[PDB]
């Protein structure tokens, strides 16, 4: 039972590290091939946004098909697919030389990520039947996701200007190959998601999570381009500037998971959304790298507060009114992240092409601040 | 000197706002020997008419200076206190409030104008107005229990006589330092008032102060009626309920008058809006008296933050674009103050009977929260050509 936990942790870690490691490398890779430096990425922001939203679009498309596929052919065969398609994606990323190959790698990564996320969690649920170690296993997997998010950003940024461009992808490929060998030596219906989104409260919670995550979603594809255009930071600090967004996130989720039950979940979500908006407003004001330490850390702490205050309310709402499954909250919450990462990067390129960069953060801040009073609905649902 | 001028404004706002809260626990008790509406409109008389006199006081200060309007405010305040000490009828307890409102408008406009004129540096100007607002908070905090104990032990005419004596001391001080004996016209021709509402930044700041003061002022006349309906609390706790609001307002204005220049005016006003909105949202959820300590303290801190942030910003904008005459913009700010304090008490019971107190708090918090993002516009207004 420990081996399956190890392989699931490794797979989620690899997926999160790949997702975080593409962000430092793609803008600098595009800039290096064509020609601090000259500014011409304003035309390419829209294609960068489409490339970043490709994985979210593919995951949303392939999500409902993965459901009944596992019942027919078990869980090992589609879990085996995630490792191999992630291998093809990480191999294509290292050897990609044109924009078209990166798109194929992104969609292939999205398909593999969806398959692995369904299959590994299903295998974890099937393996543990004691009704108490399942929660610990899920918490360990989520901590692995957090660790991958923490460690992915310094990976590519540090080892692009130092040890080459293809270096950070073959290490991930070797790690994925290690995961495949580990899993190779191996061995109640719940109101479906299409009907769970028909009540106002769960929809409000999902919208709150999506609008909280949309700030980071629009911060990812457009921040390095702004950095090279304005602050003249070196190429090894673009991924260094995103450490607070994960460190403060983990600190906030720990602290507010400990202390949100006493002072109210909806109040925690409200203040988290409000400081998300304030941090997004304060982000475009910095004129150096050190100016981003404050607003980014605040945004990460706020998003951690919002998640820690919104997941238990979603679980309670699903349990009280509908029938819950072991991973019921996973489906609704994953759709919020998927919808955010699908609508953020795509619309952000057009927004930054039409108007300036800071207006996007102003728009997102007013959107978060406006949606924040809507959290009054969630206190004591009937 | 420039230090004694702030001493006069500190005493002037201390006594003028002292008369505002002293009449609260002595006036309704006297008339008892539909009644709520009659008592309610008596309290709102000062707020209703100080709005009207304000547009005639702003431009008037350009041609005669600041000393004479504040001396006139002292004279009218003394007349109001002597009328309060003797009158014992509803019809005579109305012209006194009229005179109190007129004197309050004169004193507030003249004091803020002179504080803006003497204190030129923005960072230095951000502390004098903070200490003036702290003095106003001190007056509003100390007015009610003083009048209550004076009526309880010595009688009705005693506290108004003591206020008259303190007003005479303040007038002697004003004659000592300010020297209100001649009319001095300002050399610079100030901009007309009807052009100062044609720019968005002054309108945004005025709306900020107005919305924060609505959020504070609507709660006072409506809170005890809801408390007696749901909480079932004794009479003496009604005055103690709003003590944390005044204490937190004083502490917040004193601290953020220093902190506003360092941390930022727009961020301070923004956070004050969010704090006051969340406090108004969380107010109607308490099930006992102890549950109102937190939200009320946060509400008072938010009011102090908004007031301290938006006081020097008006003079900052006027210096940035228009000519250096500060009477009109602070007249607009006092208009926002008084209109917020006037709309509340006269219509609070009607709105509570119409839609309900919790819904009213929900709308007020929602308007404050939505108007909070609009304070980003005052980050850096462009200057004049
Ligand atoms: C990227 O990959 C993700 O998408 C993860 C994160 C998304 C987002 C993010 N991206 C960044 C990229 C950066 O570099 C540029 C820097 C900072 C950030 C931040 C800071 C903010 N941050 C939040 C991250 C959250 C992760 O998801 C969960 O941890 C989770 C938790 C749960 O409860 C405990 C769940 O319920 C059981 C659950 O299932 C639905 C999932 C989420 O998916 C796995
Ligand atoms: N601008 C006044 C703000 C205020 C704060 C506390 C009070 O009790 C009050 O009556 C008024």
């Amino acid at each position: 039972r420990q081996l399956v936990l190890v392989v699931v942790f490794v797979a989620l870690l690899l997926d999160n590290m790949l997702f975080t490691v593409v962000v430092p490398i793609v803008p600098t890779f595009l800039y290096d091939m064509e020609f601090q430096g000259t500014g011409f990425l304003e035309e390419e922001i829209t294609r960068v946004g489409v490339l970043f939203a490709s994985k979210a679009v593919m995951q949303l498309l392939v999500n409902p098909f993965v459901g009944p596929l596992t019942n027919r052919i078990g869980y090992h065969i589609p879990m085996f697919a995630g490792f191999v398609i992630m291998f093809l994606s990480t191999v294509m990323f290292a050897f990609s030389g044109t924009y078209t190959l990166l798109f194929v790698a992104r969609t292939l990564q999205g398909i593999g990520s969806s398959f692995s996320s369904v299959a590994g969690l299903g295998m974890l649920a099937s393996v543990y039947t004691d009704d108490h170690e399942r929660g610990r296993a899920m918490g360990t997997a989520l901590g692995g996701l957090a660790l991958g998010l923490l460690v992915g950003a310094p990976f590519g940024s540090v080892m692009y200007e130092f040890v080459g461009k293809s270096a950070p992808f073959l290490i991930l490929a070797f790690l994925a190959l290690l995961d495949g060998a580990l899993q190779l030596c191996i061995l109640a219906k719940g109101t479906p998601l299409f009907m769970l989104l028909k009540d106002p409260y769960i929809l409000v919670a999902a919208g709150s999570i999506c609008f909280a995550n949309m700030g980071v979603a629009i911060l990812e594809p457009t921040l390095p381009i702004w950095m090279m255009q304005t602050m003249c930071s070196p190429k090894w600090q673009l991924g260094l500037a995103f450490l607070p967004a994960s460190v403060s996130y983990l600190i906030g989720t720990n602290l507010f998971g400990v202390l949100a039950n006493k002072m109210g979940r909806w109040l925690c979500s409200l203040i988290g959304m409000l400081v998300v908006g304030t941090s997004l407003l304060c982000v475009p004001l910095a004129h150096n790298i050190f100016g981003l330490i404050g607003p980014n850390a605040g945004l990460g702490l706020a998003i951690g507060m919002v998640d820690s205050s919104m997941m238990p309310i979603m679980g309670h709402l699903v349990d009280l009114r509908h029938t819950s499954v072991y991973g019921s909250v996973y489906a609704i919450a994953d759709v919020a992240f998927c919808m955010g990462f699908a609508i953020g990067p795509s619309t952000g390129g057009a927004i930054v092409k039409a108007i300036g960069f800071p207006w996007l953060m102003v728009i997102t801040g007013v959107i978060n601040i406006v949606y924040a009073p809507l959290c009054y609905y969630l206190r004591s649902p009937p």
